[PDB]
């Protein structure tokens, strides 16, 4: 009945057209799954069902999760499903695995997420039936089906900008938050802290073992960047998370199944929760996400040692902290997406590994991971070390 | 907790650039979702969670399932996920919602699927980074992301031709299955047999109420047509399912939740199962699926009054009927995808609705629905009318 | 020194995705080059150089005039060039051929043009270096490289609209001109007057296209009620403007000495040619200048001219040229023009030369002037007489 | 009428997506023309007709030559034609300009060519009517309309490789001529011999505005790597990136007049054109066309190789120049004396007029009076020009 996380791994996150541009989302997935299975102390053959999140599947070919599982060396006998809950896909994958394990459908599962934003193709909406006469449109798949509101075509960024104005969040405040996340991401790379959640990728040949974007960023240029989403706005490239490539994966089991294998798992899942509201409000949903999780769990803000609230935009984390009265001391201790980027499919499960690793290395037992989700939603997971 | 299908609705199936060509996957999902909710005798605000099948999301804009729920008239408060288990997607959405109800995450869910194969756009792969020099491909998204093996580039039909040669299934055998399926579909259209599962679609403004492909098909010429996947092969455009457009949604609840609302559910989900094996062998996966399903539930084929076994190819239903010793008179009794079409996102849930309709009208009680899946898989669901 | 047209052929003019859409511009040029040379009574090998106009060469493959020449049965020893003087490309082709023969470069040449506006591809401008991120555009080759002004991005019809207003031309005048062109073009097809200039084109079942498509599918009743085409309260329409069109044209040219050396009788002598170049916004007027410059160099006057071919890019082009030069509509485009037939951009310039010659032979004149306007602000004119 | 070259200029040659990638073919055209009309000591207005060679006009907008002239600053009264005779376009523009001048059509013309191979777009053949079902193609305009045989679809390098094989030409021989072409091209750059023929081009980068004054490829070529380069056109071939000219960006323009019109203006022209010739044969034998073209020119002019002080025989491949030199019995010390296309590159639309400018300049500086300029042409052709300094 108690659902435990046995092991996991994430690739480095790559800059846009950066260090993982040579690697398909499927191959990044395969590497995370392979490593998570190996760390979990089980053979490939034991994995009953795979669920992998992926927001941008055009050009990935038939069954991104299925391709990822086989190239991870999981046998044909492992059934696979790819899921899209946008930004939250990765967490939603861990939340479906969780419910399937409590439903008694399976005993060992892989859940996680993958994105190569660098390899999203373009689409021709009128190629098939004919353009006929006159100039036409080639659509960016990542903007069209990923980053843009469907009803109004506006980038999630320009929604984030109306909310930051509404809450009196400042240019300097969001830059201060984004600088601090950068410093923490740099410190964490430098002292070897992230090694324990990372699996290197090899791409003539070359090993990417460290998050690219925080080792390339210039903290000095940050107060002078142009507003990214609205003329004379306050949100920039640096105080919003960057387009990125990465994959993440966990092995979940029932506790009985861990113990039956003689495995000591990392963490039990205490609960999960979902908040859904107007798309315009997506950056605020984690507040809702987390108040639902507190009510379901029994937990309050006092019970939690560490939080991972994803930095989709600096303002998302800051307003969640403010509305829930949290200290930046307890929140994204190793930095986050502003410094490292946001591979939308993967971040949802990635922040769940990061939370564990930091609970383990900083000496906590209880954590909450949470992120906002295009279309106006947010997921949250409550977690205890064992 | 017992898990029940309270109500369900399916659009007509349209042919490739046919009757529903003017309607997006999202809008087909919305017609179906709104009508299921209506038929369940609840309000839109009552649906806590939505999961919808969708194999080809290119061009549909952000969160297909999310756009469908909201255009259905479901509030922003209902949370939404899009899933992809290829031709299995709609059955997998119903399986996930089943397991989430058993886990106690929700009490009311909509699950189903939605495909506009007509409106699948074209994909340009290396445009983003630059083609640099030399010619390139522009990929049919439907082919690349839907119908072709990933590792080989081979259409699933090419795998089905192989398997059928290997099992000694002949052209006249496959065509005999195909002519019978057609007469069942035509009869069922003329009968008014399928008025209870269908919700019409408005595209002047003409209402589409009937499956068009069964009506347009030339029963006469089935044995004349050229082979599809090999110049001397036995599989044709008519003993394989056609490209089509459609959607389908069910309302699922706990037994207790339908009882509290004083609703009369249609059916109980007795259980589900998945089978996964080599991609080249996907056509045979339903045999293994139906074996896992009898094991999981203690059912036998003698327990089953009616089967709905998806006719992705005639040879898939003929081989599953050969290996399980089934009567054709009890399989796909209002026809199937050889006559009607296969909108790959929707068919998995569609056949669950069609199985319940025929059990009610033909007066059985116990039903099995199963279908094959790109990547070497099949899913299976056992239900019982209440 | 004296320069003669020995013979020629033009394909029918097909509509946009109409009768010749299954045929490439290279293959339409091949049909017209082949028949011109059969009608001249010379061997493929007696052709020393080819010059073919083609405004929309993208997707046509290496050397459009080279391909059409070879497909037409001409040997590899015949040198080929492709030219683009926009709408004038096909007249200019004849013009360069005339000068090369004058200069002693060759004794026997083929000159004309070809266009498949139906087969014009789409172009993607940044796909080589990278779109990087964001929505981009896919550009209609026919519009980007043919029909739009490069400096403004404005359709030629948008220039034509402003000029027609400035010169006091009305909806009713242009529609009336364009109904007359329709009636002439239908007459000439039905009574067989165009047979002798046309080479039929067999398509792929297999069938023979022998008649210009567009005058036969035109709705005369709708003309007066059509929406303005290039400005929301304009007078110009799809009907009194020329339509996108497919086809090709080809003439054999020689010095007079070579004609009599081989003992041929040529159709016509070329008395001279002229070019008028001015502001692209004034391109509909440039023919007025072109004919003026021609009258100055030949020593002809309007009154020496028995028949005129003045291409109907727009009905106001021919109207304004007719008004300024004081020409009798009865002596101008006697078998109709491009308002009814279409304007295959690269072919038209040489086509009206062949039509002018057929018209003089059957209506019983001697002296003709072909002129057309050119995108970018130009115009060419040719002086002909029958022998 | 005698026909004189009064003046001309050619842009530096940019490598594929290199030094001139941000300039359109037309902007390179404008720059060459404007500098040629200035050096010719005439006014923009005195130019009555423009003929510009351009092999890849997709995406350049309506009337490439017309835009080149208007942007250079020639008035709207100056008539303009774009021409395509593939690799020979530039030279064809000048031959046509020579003929129209001889025929009395004009007294003052501009001829040349312009190519931006960097900025050639892609084309979708079936997008108009629609792909309907199944995977289609997106074609490289440079390849489809410039560099491959229509009939066979084969790259011009494929034919080149097959002719080299047919004649027994060795990797070593081909590399030895390319090593010499690059030495010549480096030495020409460094002691400023190319300065007189070149008009610099102004470019932009994230650095700001800079000036491109030099041919980039001779400067960034690795001389020592050349024997070690992989073959370019068949698994176990002899032709490579170094012994075949490179894809390139560039424009060139000449002012032509009748000798009378130049006299009338008090100008002193650079050279008279003594004649031109063309050779056409099977597209597979394009690399051999220059041999016939020169034989035909010799026949039309009454000249022999003994009358000729310097030659430019464009190095589309090392083997083009090498086979012409062997068959015409030519001295390599008198052929491509400032290097050629193997070192510098090959903007297909400009190279025909460019080499005529290089040949005049070599003749004034290295000495001599009489030159021949000849190059091969995709589709199996070749043009040649004989000219005399005045």
């Amino acid at each position: 009945s108690d659902i435990v996380i046995v092991a996991g791994a994430r690739t480095p996150m790559g800059g846009f057209q950066g260090s993982l541009a040579g690697v398909s989302a499927v191959d990044l997935g395969a590497v995370a799954i392979r490593e998570a299975v190996q760390r979990a102390g089980i053979a490939a053959e034991d994995v009953q069902e795979v669920i992998m999140g992926c927001v941008l599947p055009a050009g990935l070919k038939q069954g991104p999760a299925r391709q990822a599982a086989l190239a991870a060396g999981l046998p044909a006998a492992t059934g696979c499903t790819t899921i899209n809950k946008l930004c939250g896909s990765g967490m939603k994958a861990v939340m479906l695995a969780h419910d399937l394990l409590k439903a008694g459908t399976n005993q060992v599962m892989v859940a996680g997420g993958m994105e190569s934003m660098s390899n999203a193709p373009y689409v021709l909406e009128k190629a098939r039936s004919g353009l006929r006469m006159g100039h036409g449109e080639i659509k960016d798949h990542m903007f069209l089906d990923g980053l843009e509101d469907a009803r109004t075509g506006r980038l999630m960024g320009s929604f984030a900008q109306e909310t930051a104005d509404k809450y009196g969040v400042t240019r300097e405040e969001m830059d201060a938050y984004a600088i601090e996340s950068l410093k923490r991401a740099q410190a964490a790379i430098a002292d070897g802290s992230l090694a324990a959640e990372i699996v290197p990728v090899t791409v003539g040949e070359s090993v990417v073992k460290d998050d690219e974007q925080p080792l390339t960023a210039n903290l000095e240029k940050i107060p002078s960047l142009r507003p990214a989403f609205r003329k004379d706005g306050t949100i920039t490239a640096a105080n919003a998370s960057s387009i990125s490539d990465g994959a993440s994966a966990l092995v979940l089991m029932t506790a009985e199944e861990a113990q039956r294998r003689g495995l000591k798992p990392l963490a039990r899942i205490v609960g999960h929760a979902t908040q859904s509201q107007d798309p315009s409000e997506f950056t605020l949903a984690p507040i809702g996400a987390m108040t639902n999780l507190f009510a379901r769990t029994g937990w309050s803000k006092d019970d939690v040692d560490l939080f991972e609230i994803n930095e989709a935009f600096a303002m998302v984390t800051m307003l969640a902290m403010r509305e829930h009265g949290l200290d930046h001391a307890k929140v994204n201790v190793y930095g986050g997406a502003c410094a490292q980027g946001h591979p939308v499919g993967s971040t949802g499960s990635r922040i769940i590994l990061t939370l564990i690793n930091a609970l383990r290395q900083k000496g906590g037992k209880r954590g909450v991971a949470s992120l906002c989700i295009g279309g106006g939603e947010a997921t949250a997971v409550a977690l205890e070390l064992l």
